[PDB]
């Protein structure tokens, strides 16, 4: 009954990927971004000039006032509401009903985006982080309670007018191909990772380990770029520019603000390394590594300009609260949030990304000493 939630992810390049939900009695269609670095489940609630609609808690006969205010920071945006509950569905999903929390979005800051077409989000990372507090019980704690539904999920982001599959549930083998590797998940607060080693064209970034996962690692498909801390974010970018010093970029481009352009079908992509990030498996001494290809880091952009060659925006950020592996980074895997057994599992998807000489990839497994040496205390 998988097949029933394969492609129900829509989306637009850098916009995340939502999927459909009803809220209220009777049922309030609204497009909801799916976030794993966040755990509050939010929509809009008043009239916006982004949003084509909005959550109408007065037309909801199931509808129940919680009296409490609410407010979320991201790194990137912002905003504040009522919290209340009422009953969700998802149409290409579970067919089940839950009773959920839910922060009805009065005001916010830099959030919605501008024809986007969704209208909420959806966090499903653990109580932990979710605002005001631990206690406001998140969409999936809530959804495993109420229903038979297994306790994870599975995410399969497809790259580039963007569109991919939530699993619920369950894990569907039709849409990856290989073995899947597991990681286990450090802490239930954001999905915590442990990244152990790094290498850009097969050369070890040789690094402490630490400084990979400062002050966390996470899986966030509510991040476009792939975020690294400054001392990690300065060594990768030295090394992509020694790769690709053949060509000259603004140094604007590697800070993601100016685009780079270049005559269509003509991206100079073999200039561009391949990224491997090594994960702690599950065995003693064992990891795995993913291998991130530049159709990943370098994300499509439309030109504004007269001209339709292939636009490119530089998708590796700075970051200062650690690293996050964004969705650029998931695109072209099968990520498995297996709650249940506190881990993460990656394959290579159905949808991956294609090269001519090179391929991304999940290879294991690997030996790697005193990989809990590489987590920040
Ligand atoms: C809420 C708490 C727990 C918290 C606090 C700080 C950091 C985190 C880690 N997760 C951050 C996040 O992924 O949830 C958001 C989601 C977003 C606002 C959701 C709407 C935007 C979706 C499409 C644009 C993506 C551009 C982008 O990449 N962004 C806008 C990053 C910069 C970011 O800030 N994304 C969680």
């Amino acid at each position: 009954s998988f097949v029933e939630m394969v492609d129900n992810l829509r989306g637009k390049s850098g916009q995340g990927y939502y999927v459909e939900m009803t809220v209220g009695s009777p049922p309030q269609t609204l497009n909801i971004l799916v976030d794993t670095g966040s755990s509050n489940f939010a929509v809009g609630a008043a009239p916006h000039p982004f949003l084509h609609r909005y959550y109408q808690r007065q037309l909801s006969s199931t509808y129940r006032d919680l009296r409490k205010g609410v407010y979320v920071p991201y790194t990137q945006g912002k905003w504040e509401g009522e919290l209340g509950t009422d009953l969700v569905s998802i149409p290409h999903g579970p067919n089940v009903t839950v009773r959920a929390n839910i922060a009805a979005i009065t005001e916010s800051d830099k959030f919605f985006i501008n024809g986007s077409n969704w209208e909420g989000i959806l966090g499903l990372a653990y109580a932990e982080i979710a605002r005001p507090d631990d206690s406001l019980e998140p969409f999936f704690d809530s959804l495993v309670k109420q229903t038979h539904v297994p306790n994870l999920f599975s995410l399969q982001l497809c790259g580039a007018s963007v569109g991919g599959s939530m699993i619920i549930g369950g894990i569907d083998h039709s849409l990856y191909t290989g073995s899947l590797w597991y990681t286990p998940i450090r802490r239930e607060w954001y999905y915590e990772v442990i990244i152990v080693r790094v290498e850009i064209n097969g050369q070890d970034l040789k690094m402490d380990c630490k400084e990979y996962n400062y002050d966390k690692s996470i899986v966030d498909s509510g991040t476009t770029n792939l975020r690294l801390p400054k001392k990690v974010f300065e060594a990768a970018v030295k090394s992509i520019k020694a790769a690709s010093s053949t060509e000259k970029f603004p140094d604007g481009f590697w800070l993601g603000e100016q685009l780079v352009c270049w005559q269509a079908g003509t991206t100079p992509w073999n200039i561009f390394p391949v990224i491997s990030l090594y994960l702690m498996g599950e065995v003693t001494n064992q990891s795995f590594r993913i291998t991130i290809l530049p159709q990943q880091y370098l994300r499509p952009v439309e030109d504004v300009a007269t001209s339709q060659d292939d636009c490119y925006k530089f998708a590796i950020s700075q970051s200062s609260t650690g690293t996050v592996m964004g969705a650029v980074i998931m695109e072209g895997f099968y990520v498995v949030f297996d709650r249940a057994r506190k881990r993460i599992g990656f394959a290579v998807s159905a949808c991956h990304v294609h090269d001519e000489f090179r391929t991304a990839a999940v290879e294991g497994p690997f030996v790697t000493l005193d990989m809990e040496d590489c987590g920040y205390n």
